[PDB]
């Protein structure tokens, strides 16, 4: 028993992590096969971030400018381009680590872990969630661009982020490893403000069973909702709307503890409308939304 | 920016774990050069755990009886014994694997992060603190025992823990790596109530200097107060007393801030008395302590 914000081990992708310069600017890479992917920013000076030209900055970079380091070894750049916002920066050495992977490009309230790196190096390991806003709020020093995020599917690593920036609110923006954003975000240094932080419903609806299955079972109560009525609630507090396929995602849970999901519902819908009263749910005094109903199965039957 | 529940990387230790099986039992172990450790209960079932006599159901095992696998590999066991709680299995191969490591017994309100594992397999990881009464507050199911927390100092891996026990109330026991249990547990299936969980106050003054060099500076007030007026308040509200040895721990986050840490006491005391009154500091509704002031260093400057 108990409930923990877990990361998948990160293992396979510090095999990945490289140290990627040009010029003055450092950041890091992922090495994988013979490609090393880094946000395209990498060429720019902290005063071209104001209003860069990436294809104009990129023709005055070449193979030789671009400063590759896995370890304490240097790798050779045979070739580069730019897709989208991340360079792929092509070297004479297939990553000898690097694991099964594929590219996913993951839906707001999805979660991943985080490899925080500087210099190629690893540094720490989180669980963070895209919220509903495009937004990560993750914890990103100077030099952290170029982490990615990641998913682990036995020993298949599904690679779903990329740092690129922090808004100048504090909350982070990225790509997938194509190279696209996630939300409306660009690679600029601008006025980039995001929208509503609302609440993932659904995860707070798996972590209150999650709650249930690990014994924190004060906030169930004696009522029931329809998803029409916990909606208007939803809406109220900056949730979410619930569907139903969301209803259908939660169906494992619901049938191994024997609460309905509209029953869960009503659960939540007093705990937003009337609070948690100094009262705290598997450790904490806010309803959390960074578990997946995929997350709180995994953990809760420990799949390696 | 942005402050995040971080664990360290774990692939140095993914690579030195490993399946340990004695008749039905089957349980993690730790590979580090020829040696692998593991709880000594492999070797009991369930009801051996009511009232365990650990020598005499050693006698009737041998090396050959300890199954111990290694991804698809089965290792070879040399030679056996029982040093405290752990049974450490002599293997005929180092591990190839093995980092730079030290075994060492961490005092209450130290953080540490674990990679819970299952038949030898990494599951997931996360940061925890050993708590004042000797307890952690993990993520363990059964299968779990035998998983490890450590701390990582550049490229030296400090054991710390190793998963034993699930208290009846949820809460886990386990052992320093010379088998020694944190507290006064014991590896037997009977009554073991925990002490009051008390709050890690030094901790608790590390994250509010995280939340004022993050931004989030609203609980900052006008007041001080003094060490033996701040833990008249502390004393009624379970906190650990603070002690002149944790005012100078907080020395280096009280100079980059500028705020004086009985300064930092005051507002502690004032959201002790007061609440939150529906806030939060770093995404959290309570006062998170599982942060230690190295911990919040290491974040906010970016150690590797
Ligand atoms: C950066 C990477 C990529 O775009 O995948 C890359 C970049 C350049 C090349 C590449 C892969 N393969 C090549 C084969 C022939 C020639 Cl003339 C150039 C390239
Ligand atoms: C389990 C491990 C340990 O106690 O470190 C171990 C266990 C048994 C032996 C060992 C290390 N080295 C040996 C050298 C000679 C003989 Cl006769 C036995 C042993």
């Amino acid at each position: 028993s108990g409930f923990r914000k877990m990361a998948f081990p990160s293992g396979k992708v510090e095999g990945c992590m490289v140290q990627v310069t040009c010029g003055t600017t450092t950041l890091n890479g992922l090495w994988l096969d013979d490609v090393v992917y880094c946000p395209r920013h990498v060429i720019c000076t902290s005063e071209d971030m104001l209003n860069p030209n990436y294809e104009d900055l990129l023709i005055r970079k070449s193979n030789h400018n671009f400063l590759v380091q896995a370890g304490n070894v240097q790798l050779r750049v045979i070739g580069h381009s730019m897709q989208n916002c991340v360079l792929k920066l092509k070297v004479d050495t297939a990553n000898p680590k690097t694991p099964k992977y594929k590219f996913v490009r993951i839906q707001p309230g999805q979660t991943f872990s985080v490899l925080a790196c500087y210099n190629g190096s690893p540094s720490g390991v989180y669980q963070c969630a895209m919220r509903p806003n495009f937004t990560i709020k993750g914890s990103f020093l100077n030099g952290s661009c170029g982490s990615v995020g990641f998913n682990i599917d036995y020993d298949c690593v599904s690679f779903c982020y990329m740092h690129h920036m922090e808004l100048p609110t504090g909350v982070h923006a990225g790509t997938d490893l194509e190279g696209n954003f996630y939300g409306p975000f660009v690679d600029r240094q601008t006025a980039q403000a995001a929208g509503t932080d609302t609440t993932i419903t659904v995860n707070v609806l798996a972590w209150l069973y999650a709650a249930v299955i690990n014994g924190d079972r004060w906030f169930l109560n004696r009522f029931t909702t329809t998803l029409n009525d916990f909606n208007l609630v939803a809406m109220k507090y900056n949730y979410e709307p619930l569907t139903q396929d969301h209803v259908d995602i939660l169906g494992p849970l619901s049938a191994q503890t024997g609460i309905a999901v509209l029953d869960m519902c009503a659960s939540l819908k007093e705990l937003l409308q009337n609070g948690m009263n100094g009262r705290t749910i598997l450790g904490s005094a806010l309803l959390e939304d960074e578990f997946t109903p995929f997350d709180v199965v995994r953990q809760c039957s420990g799949v390696t």
